[PDB]
């Protein structure tokens, strides 16, 4: 569902998917190929959330900021895990935000790192790229190794490609 | 959407705002200017669910109890984040519930208290009013400034605001 | 709502409820009396997912897996409490898993377990039966006493008188 809240409604590509349940309300931009999943809410009441190109945002998410923080700023082939909170905070380019964590506002992620499941990123917080961090308050542990950088150089493409098989679901018996 | 389980309707004020995707089952009542947001589910059917007037509960929330222990009551003015768990407990008038926290059977949280995001209040667990209290297990860190009180005094009209703003 | 996904319908029990809210996607297999609470999603289109009989997963929690991991296999008479997120592990019979908690890929909850509210069993964890295993990263505590076991052995029980009353 898309949902307008005063002068705004959602501006989603026509290459986007979105599955059922979902609420998108008010100023929220979708890229190209991005792919929002079951039961999650994106809500763009109070501030703007922008979200790049093939980026997928997990089952039973939430998107959220506040009045007269930062805006919800989310880069392209971003991997946001199933219901993440993502409030008010900017996150780079091919990074994955490991399913049940939080991240308040005014926090940025770098591009190419992975946050770890369940982690708390606390508010102002800023997270180099290329690294692994993690916990509650999280904490930077250790960078990124070749193999999870080449992982996560795929795994928001392998999201794209398995929304492709849901968008041609009345192509299929 | 409201369902009865058993006996029991929910009872809703005329004035409440209740967002999409919202499940409210059995004996719960929910306040004037009271707010519900996205995919909240607010489930009422072991044991009652009481919100006061202009309480805001997040989206993607739940709200349940448990057989034979306490109630859930919410007092009035009370912000609950998104995606928090709220069971069987008391949290008191003008307290925040940060977002992604867990409280847990018989725990209560005094009136003017932050619970910061991502908290687990564990069982039985008294947080006394006017204090900040967070993490897994919650502990009180200090007492609000008044600044952060009147954060307080405001952060659940604002929430108020912005519900009548959807013109429901 | 039981979506289908390429060739994959979910099966799902006569008996089986399956509250508002819920999506139920592709290969997922659910048993005889469980019961499926609001807004749940279990997402059965990368791996399979099979739930047996008797088994709560509670509202607003999340059931899905990987590609070319283990499957989500959640045994008989378990409870999954709210806002779970239960990914492509294994839960023996009669096991417990609080509220909020994330189990991750590969792991094995034992049965007659209790896993702690807002609780993290990193992938490939081995959690032994007939304990309690909490935190995050989640430490097995202790074993568990004969009134917690009797705790286990009716709290499924009585999610599924719950959901016979709706
Ligand atoms: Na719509
Ligand atoms: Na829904
Ligand atoms: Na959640
Ligand atoms: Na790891
Ligand atoms: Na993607
Ligand atoms: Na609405
Ligand atoms: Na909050
Ligand atoms: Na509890
Ligand atoms: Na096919
Ligand atoms: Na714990
Ligand atoms: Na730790
Ligand atoms: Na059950
Ligand atoms: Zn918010
Ligand atoms: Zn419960
Ligand atoms: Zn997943």
């Amino acid at each position: 569902m898309e949902h307008k809240y005063k002068n705004h409604l959602p501006k989603i590509h026509e290459t986007t998917f979105v599955a059922e349940g979902v609420h998108i309300i008010g100023d929220v931009e979708i890229g190209e190929d991005s792919n929002i999943w079951f039961n999650a809410v994106l809500r763009g009441d109070v501030n703007s959330i922008k979200i790049g190109r093939g980026t997928n945002i997990q089952d039973n998410a939430t998107l959220h900021a506040s009045t007269g923080q930062s805006p919800t700023i989310i880069g392209d082939y971003v991997t946001v895990g199933h219901n993440c909170i993502i409030h008010g905070c900017k996150i780079g380019d091919y990074s994955l935000i490991g399913m049940g964590s939080i991240i308040l506002d005014n926090a940025e992620i770098g591009e190419y790192t992975i946050i770890g499941a369940g982690s708390l990123v606390t508010q102002n917080k800023k997270i180099p790229p290329r690294v692994l961090c993690m916990g509650s308050p999280a904490k930077v542990i250790r960078e990124l190794t070749e193999e999870e950088i080449e992982y996560l150089k795929n795994s928001a493409k392998h999201y794209i490609e398995l929304s492709k098989n849901y968008r041609h679901h009345h192509h299929h018996h």
